[PDB]
């Protein structure tokens, strides 16, 4: 089967290697932070949130997502749109208090940022379905109540800038996903709480949480 | 097909152990983890490439572990059901930008994660190795020996790492464990020739280039 029963970018999370998120893009470096994410973060759209055991303040971000359509080695800012497949809209669903330890004793971000289920992913969205990814409104909303709006205008590092720059410390495969970071309002979850965002006039999503 | 004998092939994830040797310094806290992406791996017939910004290169010859089987929340005591083999690895570094990360409180990714950061030896099948905590583990530079250690001097055992790494991460079919380096990590150039090996088991050599 040479097919899309082989590379299906609308079952992008059943087959896709590897997850990298980029710090704040809404004191900033001089460059993008990144953090990885395994693929077994994935929750696809019908999974819930799981709050780890260990976790006291699991946090919300909204993201827009950008999947890779071909293998990218030091990928040029120019080029850099010729290697996008398309979208999904994304939460780096956090473990804010482990992030608080993560940060002060200089560890990795891991226990805070790459758990089962820390990368809930709405459907693949074609890039024709995007003209713009700078041009849109992403929201959050919590049991019906709004938690964060942003726009992707307000992007610090453009998803050009972000593609090459991954691209040049760690080559991208086929499916492989940059989440771009998450705009003001983030915000903690309790078991039960019910998820909703969305990309307007794009894409929404569901999610509820729950526990180990 | 995806065989296990060409885990790098199709393996998606690689988890990697902070310090896990009480042979060296360069109530027990739990083990540091940090993640490689699929694209770490260089396996023999690869060269290592330095990134671009990279000063001060380290070696760290590892055990890796890998997983056959899917494994969420793993028991210690089932851990070893679910391990397919081992390869020899090196969980390359660069040293400097981890000091900075470290400083900044930000995460390790520059430091551990870059393409060919996980250069990676011929699958050895669990069958071959009776005991992972009885290997000698060796490294040499340019002929001249660099790092040698017992997988005995292990701080958590190799079950206590798939329990414990699989509590916090879902592990897939393919992904590996590396279990930590013994005494004698220190830096390589360009143009420097690695090999390594596992005493009675398998041995690998590997050539550093640049960007
Ligand atoms: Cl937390
Ligand atoms: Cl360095
Ligand atoms: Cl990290
Ligand atoms: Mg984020
Ligand atoms: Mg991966
Ligand atoms: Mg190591």
């Amino acid at each position: 089967c040479t097919m899309a029963s082989t590379k299906p970018l609308s079952r992008f999370w059943e087959w896709g290697k590897n997850i990298v998120c980029v710090g704040r893009n809404y004191t900033v470096l001089s460059e993008p932070v990144l953090f990885l994410k395994p693929s077994t973060a994935y929750a696809p759209e019908g999974s819930p949130v799981l709050m780890p055991a260990y976790c006291r303040n699991l946090h919300h971000e909204v993201e827009l997502g950008v999947l890779l359509g071909k293998r990218g080695e030091a990928i040029p800012e120019a080029a850099a749109m010729d290697y996008v497949a398309g979208y999904a809209l994304c939460l780096d669903m956090t473990a804010r208090d482990v992030q608080e330890e993560c940060k002060k004793k200089g560890l990795p971000w891991t226990l805070a940022k790459s758990f089962t289920s820390s990368c809930p992913v709405s459907a693949f969205v074609p890039k024709e379905k995007i003209p713009d990814p700078h041009a849109l409104r992403l929201w959050l909303k919590v049991n019906g109540e709004l938690r964060q709006e942003g726009k992707t205008s307000s992007m610090i590092f453009s998803i050009p800038y972000i593609i090459s720059y991954v691209s040049k410390i760690i080559t991208l495969e086929e499916g492989d996903l940059i989440l771009t970071g998450t705009p003001k309002g983030v915000g903690p979850i309790k078991e039960n709480d019910e998820i909703e965002a969305g990309i307007d006039g794009v894409v929404s999503m569901r999610f509820k949480v729950k526990r180990s």
